[PDB]
């Protein structure tokens, strides 16, 4: 048989103004000649209807994969609504509820430093920028780098881990010609998360 | 029905001289009136028996979970034999292979360079002390931190990430009172990869 999946809403969709975050329900495995699903989505058990069945695309499995999405305030999603998605199938002897919110337990703030590459790594032609964000709860947030108020491409941050007094830190590696680093020359990594002021800190980084 | 997952050794098991690298090949989802699996390994299809099957250890989701586990030759593992679990059960209609070996690629010789804590992170009681460790292939690694030929009890380390050019890059974070790392005090980061010579090197990071 198939099995169902639930997925929440982007970092920055929730914690910026004017966007769009969503809910996205996604079931695998169909099988053809039963291939019809049916949400009925709940906000905290409320029966909503903003639904958004996209039309059922396909895969290789000779299986199957139907989709919903559903938008959902910003402060809904951060004050700890809970969005239960029910797959009603003809196919299954039962639907598959699935809920999920936002994390619970105490919003903490992270702290972020920036680090300059290792003496050492000069030695190359292109060369590491670190943003060490630490000792943040929830898991969910957003990091990224730029200069002159352009973003930087070449970057690439780690996924949250689980610090030992149960907050959250991350890295986030900036790679730049060494020359620029070199210069004068200045960097920034910003960050967005709940527990910030206005949901947004930057600290920059450079040569002395 | 069930499904199987196949494991593959750890890092300082195939890196290291005495050790004993084994490939874990669990069977989860048992049903209770047809508890019975078997399994037949094969080194490279070349069919082996160094088999031990685990006898059957319980869960909750009343079902149920079968396990085997083949130790193997570290330098076997390193020239990517292949190693297909083959999972032959009743209930099924057809056994479950699961073939997995190393991964194929062309092995990268990590750079490790080691970073002392942000000027502003003195204001805490505890430092934290950063590796970086990037350029590497295969994706299979193993960190550990250490002082006085003791390890440290406080590190955490972020899992490999896929960096832009292929290869992978991580960070390993260690935690120190505030008092240390001030003093002269000397860490090291120890890294044990295939790329490595000796599969083995070690950066140290103190004061100045
Ligand atoms: C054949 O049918 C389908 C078709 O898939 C096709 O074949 C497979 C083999 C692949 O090659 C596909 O590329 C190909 O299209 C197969 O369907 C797959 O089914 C498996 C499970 O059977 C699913 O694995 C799950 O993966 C999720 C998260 O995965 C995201 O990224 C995956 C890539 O690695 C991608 O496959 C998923 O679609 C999903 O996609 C994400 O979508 C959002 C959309 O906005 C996006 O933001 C992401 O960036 C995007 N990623 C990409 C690349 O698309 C994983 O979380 C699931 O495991 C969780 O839950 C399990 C318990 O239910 C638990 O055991 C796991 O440990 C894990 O637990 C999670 O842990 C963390 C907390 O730290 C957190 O993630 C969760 O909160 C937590 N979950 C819970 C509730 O505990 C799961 O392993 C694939 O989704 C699915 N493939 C696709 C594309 O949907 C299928 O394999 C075949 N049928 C079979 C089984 O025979
Ligand atoms: C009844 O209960 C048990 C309990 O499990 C869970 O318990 C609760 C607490 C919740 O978390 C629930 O989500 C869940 O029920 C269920 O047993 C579970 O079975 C599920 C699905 O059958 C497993 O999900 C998979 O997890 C493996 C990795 O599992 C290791 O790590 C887990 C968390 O980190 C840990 O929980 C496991 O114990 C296990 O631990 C490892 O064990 C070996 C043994 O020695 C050890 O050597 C390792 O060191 C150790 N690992 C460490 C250090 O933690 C994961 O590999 C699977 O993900 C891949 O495959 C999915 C297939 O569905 C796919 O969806 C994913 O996207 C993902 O894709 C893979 O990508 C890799 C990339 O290299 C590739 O190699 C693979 O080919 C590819 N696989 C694909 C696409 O198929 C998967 O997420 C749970 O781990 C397992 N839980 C336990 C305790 O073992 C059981 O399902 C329940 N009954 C039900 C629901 O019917």
């Amino acid at each position: 048989g198939p099995s169902v999946f639930l997925f929440p809403p982007k970092p920055k969709d929730t914690l910026m103004i004017s966007r769009t975050p969503e809910v996205t329900c996604v079931v695998v495995d169909v099988s053809h000649e039963d291939p019809e699903v049916k949400f009925n989505w709940y906000v905290d058990g409320v029966e909503v209807h903003n639904a958004k069945t996209k039309p059922r695309e396909e895969q290789y499995n000779s299986t199957y994969r139907v989709v919903s999405v559903l938008t959902v305030l910003a402060q809904d999603w951060l004050n700890g609504k809970e969005y239960k998605c029910k797959v009603s199938n003809k196919a299954l002897p039962a639907p598959i509820e699935k809920t999920i919110s936002k994390a619970k337990g105490q919003p903490r703030e992270p702290q972020v430093y920036t680090l300059p590459p290792s003496r050492d790594e000069l030695t190359k032609n292109q060369v590491s920028l670190t943003c060490l964000v630490k000792g943040f709860y929830p898991s969910d947030i957003a990091v990224e780098w730029e200069s002159n108020g352009q973003p930087e491409n070449n970057y690439k941050t780690t996924p949250p881990v689980l610090d030992s007094d149960g907050s959250f830190f991350l890295y986030s590696k900036l790679t730049v010609d060494k020359s620029r680093w070199q210069q004068g020359n200045v960097f920034s990594c910003s960050v967005m998360h709940e527990a910030l002021h206005n949901h947004y800190t930057q600290k920059s980084l450079s040569l002395s």
